[PDB]
């Protein structure tokens, strides 16, 4: 599940980077849904939550964002 987030993660990065808005915005909401199941289900360690907290709320922020025009 972990592996999953941060593959999705990097390509969505990508994405939005490169132009592609509408695919990224899915890619980031997955690798915020696999990145909280790991800490809720069983992280790596004290650290390692605080990293994948960091960064789910980094992606939430793009996406959250990218979502609101495209709704709109």
């Amino acid at each position: 599940n972990l592996q999953k987030a941060i593959d999705l993660a990097s390509k969505a990065a990508q994405e939005d980077k490169a132009g592609n808005y509408e695919e990224a915005l899915q890619l980031y909401q997955h690798a915020v849904q696999y990145f909280l199941h790991v800490v809720k289900y069983e992280a790596q360690g004290d650290k390692a939550k605080q990293s994948i907290r960091a960064k789910c709320t980094e992606y939430l922020d793009r996406a959250e964002k990218l979502k609101e025009y495209l709704k709109n």
